[PDB]
């Protein structure tokens, strides 16, 4: 007992923004039984009918259960305009079909502001330091934010969640982790941020002791 | 049918003794049908019985949310005891069990550092005062914000977020009428965490 539970996730906020990459929803069914293995997907795109989703065969998991999974690959400019993805699923077990749609988040999109923060003069007594990168009044929450410096990735940092500010947009904070020495060596770092509201979806801001 | 969830205090409130810390009990999804709940409390095994139960709002859906809430001594929660909720009805095939305690651990000092605007962000009408904690353990923390004594409140903190070493960091920002910050007023960030000393730390940002 315990019937089919469908799960329905978005694109990844880079898949979206650049063409060279691959936006999917991906529509998720788990706890198909043995008795009732058939699994039907349809797939809607605001509410009409397309065909062209890739459906893989059903894995048996180790609690002898089944998952199902349809892959729908999305136009980026279909994505950015706000189309509705329903993915249907039927199963011989289930009273009815079940839905579940996905969009971008309704709203007009703002663009994200970001500024870079240098250490703090208290924190420059220890080893190491913390680059901070602003984002805010964003809309909407999707977001990409990446560090580098000389052109190639600085891989210690960490990203809060996007947080709604009071005016409705979003804000975040990237907190990059640097060895105290190479900030005092006047080494320029990268905050660099992707959004739909940015002017080829992109924009850097620069970073160094001054 | 019926879900049980079991909701820890507010870390503001385990960290001052004027505050009351309560560990609350909440039950979805119950029916007209069935929509008598009974409650047990248990702490570290010892059970005690000085709860209260409240008031079962019937919600938007025909089901009657209820709540139980148990008030809990400060050192108690901060020493990592555990408490069990069951929640006995007669819809339900067996009693159902729910614990929660203290994150386990050393607990760490946040450290808190205060950034002011980027000049970038000056030509605003607004701007954003910074406020860094790193370093701290467990996640359970409350920031605020004051001046000249007084609360400031146009301000939003981010959640704890895990950082490379397992300690947790997070950021808070003001936003104040930029002519505020270009006079020259103190703007104070205030945390709260059990491993500060008084649990308490503040640290001050002017325009210098
Ligand atoms: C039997 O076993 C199966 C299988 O489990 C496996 O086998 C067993 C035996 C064990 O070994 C087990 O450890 C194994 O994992 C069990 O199946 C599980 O069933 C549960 C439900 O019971 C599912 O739980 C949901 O998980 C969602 C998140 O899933 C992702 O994250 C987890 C890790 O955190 C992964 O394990 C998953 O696979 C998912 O991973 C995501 O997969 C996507 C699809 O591939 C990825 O997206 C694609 O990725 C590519 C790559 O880049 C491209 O980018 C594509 O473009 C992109 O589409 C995605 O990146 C990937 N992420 C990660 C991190 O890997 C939760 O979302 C979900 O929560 C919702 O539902 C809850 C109610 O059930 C609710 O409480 C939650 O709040 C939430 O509700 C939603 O909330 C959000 C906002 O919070 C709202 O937006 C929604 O509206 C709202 N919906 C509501 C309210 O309805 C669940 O927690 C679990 O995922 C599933 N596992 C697997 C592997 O499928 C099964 O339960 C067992 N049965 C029994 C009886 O025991
Ligand atoms: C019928 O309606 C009801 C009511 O909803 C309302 O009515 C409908 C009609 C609509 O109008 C709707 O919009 C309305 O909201 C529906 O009710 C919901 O039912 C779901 C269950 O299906 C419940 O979802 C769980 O939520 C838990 C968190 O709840 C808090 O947060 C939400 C917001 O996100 C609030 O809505 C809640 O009220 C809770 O809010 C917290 O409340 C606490 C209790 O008061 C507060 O603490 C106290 O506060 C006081 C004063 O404020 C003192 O300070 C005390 O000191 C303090 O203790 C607290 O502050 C407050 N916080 C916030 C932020 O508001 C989730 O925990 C839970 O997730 C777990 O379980 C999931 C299973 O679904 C699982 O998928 C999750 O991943 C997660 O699993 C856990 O994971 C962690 C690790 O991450 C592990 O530790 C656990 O082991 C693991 N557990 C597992 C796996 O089991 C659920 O998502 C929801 O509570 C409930 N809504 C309400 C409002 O109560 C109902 O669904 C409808 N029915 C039908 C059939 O449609």
């Amino acid at each position: 007992l315990g019937g089919p539970s469908v799960f329905l996730f978005p694109p990844k906020p880079k898949d979206t923004l650049m063409i060279s990459r691959t936006p999917e929803v991906t529509c998720v069914v788990v706890d198909v039984s043995h008795e009732d293995p058939e699994v039907k997907f349809n797939w809607y795109v605001d509410g009409v009918e397309v065909h062209n989703a890739k459906t893989k065969p059903r894995e048996e998991q180790y609690n002898s259960t089944y998952r199902v999974v349809s892959v729908l690959t999305v136009l980026h400019q279909d994505w950015l305009n706000g189309k509705e993805y329903k993915c249907k699923v039927s199963n011989k077990a289930l009273p009815a079909p079940i839905e579940k749609t996905i969009s971008k988040a309704k709203g007009q999109p703002r663009e994200p502001q970001v500024y870079t923060l240098p250490p703090s003069r208290d924190e420059l007594t220890k080893n190491q330091v913390s680059l901070t990168c602003l984002v805010k009044g964003f809309y909407p929450s999707d977001i990409a934010v990446e560090w580098e410096s000389n052109g190639q990735p600085e891989n210690n940092y960490k990203t809060t969640p996007p947080v709604l500010d009071s005016d409705g947009s979003f804000f975040l904070y990237s907190k990059l982790t640097v060895d105290k020495s190479r900030w005092q060596q006047g080494n320029v770092f990268s905050c660099s941020v992707m959004h739909e509201a940015l002017h080829n979806h992109y924009t850097q801001k620069s970073l160094s002791l001054s």
